[PDB]
């Protein structure tokens, strides 16, 4: 066990190992401090979870986040540098701290403030798809891909962060909000179950924005956004309509005048024809027909970065706990076990 020291920063007590120095507050899930890690020499983000075991839903969400972060070991995905508690036994266990690499800019900071060449777009989207190939190979769905969840450094290197933990609420998705602008239309009103093709829709929305500098579907509400989407990609054809099982979806959809898919070369004026072709393969209304991450890596648009010997897959990830029903103390004890079994990376 390391030695811990205590301090109060903005009305919160932080009790952390001596290896973490120069804590500075940075920003409902918890409070975050930037710090210097004297073991690894990295600047890190230290998050103290708020009330991690207050309810069954909260205790299970704490376990979910910790299991997910412990699993991710990929250059283009946020990983777990450390996890700790000041408790010396399960019986006094109450607080959980998570440590990750500190992130400077996100893709928002860059999209708003840079002139991006086609070469910049190629490299940024290539890295998203390389990380997504890894995530999807473990049968994980991110669910919340958007520019503020992509970290980028001065060398244009990118990491995916902030996995959807089933945390976003109804009010968080209401109105003119970036929280919803990147979500696939078949899940915006829960007409279909979540599946990994929804992440590819989000990548298409991000790629379009990098190309034009503008949000692709900046809807003022769920319905306005659906209208923007259907104008670009068309209303459902007969083949897709056969597959639509939600009666709610069918009733409303059939009230809309039919529209053809638009010509993407007239929407994304001046873009590389290969980037237009890839966008057409991501932004397909029928999610069965969307390109996958593994398929997209072999698209000609990435010819200068694609290396099939350096695009690795993940160890299998056991998610059986998601269908399990336990008490608070049992979720809490499973979380304690994962804290004390953590082994740092090399
Ligand atoms: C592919 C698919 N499979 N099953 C289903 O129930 N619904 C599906 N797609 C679907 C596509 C679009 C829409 C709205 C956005 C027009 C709804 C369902
Ligand atoms: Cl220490
Ligand atoms: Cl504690
Ligand atoms: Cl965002
Ligand atoms: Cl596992
Ligand atoms: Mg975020």
């Amino acid at each position: 066990r390391p030695t811990f020291y205590r301090q109060e920063l903005n009305k919160t007590i932080w009790e952390v190992p001596e290896r973490y120095q120069n804590l500075s507050p940075v920003g409902a899930y918890g409070s975050v401090c930037a710090a210097f890690d004297t073991k690894t020499g990295h600047r890190v983000a230290v998050k103290k979870l708020s009330r991690p075991f207050q309810s069954i839903i909260h205790a299970k969400r704490t376990y979910r986040e910790l299991r997910l972060l412990k699993h991710m070991k990929h250059e283009n995905v946020i990983g777990l540098l450390d996890v700790f508690t000041p408790a010396r036994s399960l019986e006094e266990f109450n607080d959980v701290y998570l440590v990750t690499h500190l992130m400077g800019a996100d893709l928002n900071n860059i999209v708003k403030c840079q002139k991006l060449t086609d070469d910049h777009v190629q490299f940024l989207i290539y890295q998203i798809l390389r990380g997504l190939k890894y995530i999807h190979s473990a049968d994980i769905i991110h669910r919340d891909l958007k520019p503020s969840n992509l970290a980028v450094n001065e060398d244009c290197e990118l990491k995916i962060l902030d996995f959807g933990l089933a945390r976003h609420t109804d009010d968080e998705m209401t109105g003119y909000v970036a929280t919803r602008w990147y979500r696939a239309p078949e899940i915006m009103l829960n007409w279909m179950h979540y599946n990994q093709t929804v992440d590819i829709w989000s990548v298409g929305c991000i790629m379009a924005e990098l190309l034009t500098g503008r949000t692709l579907f900046p809807g003022t509400d769920h319905i306005d956004q659906l209208k923007l989407i259907l104008r670009l990609v068309g209303t459902p054809g007969a083949e897709l309509l056969k597959k639509i099982s939600s009666e709610s979806a069918r009733n409303y959809i059939q009230s809309l005048a039919q529209m053809p898919k638009m010509n993407f070369a007239n929407v994304f004026i001046g873009a590389n024809p290969l980037a237009v072709d890839l966008l057409e393969k991501m932004l397909v209304l029928d999610s069965d027909k969307r390109i996958t991450a593994a398929q997209a890596l072999a698209h000609a648009y990435f010819a200068q970065y694609h290396d099939p010997d350096d695009e690795p897959v993940a160890d299998p990830y056991d998610q059986s706990f998601e269908s399990r029903d336990l008490l608070i103390d049992e979720w809490k004890s499973l979380t304690y076990d994962e804290v004390i079994s953590f082994v740092p990376p090399p």
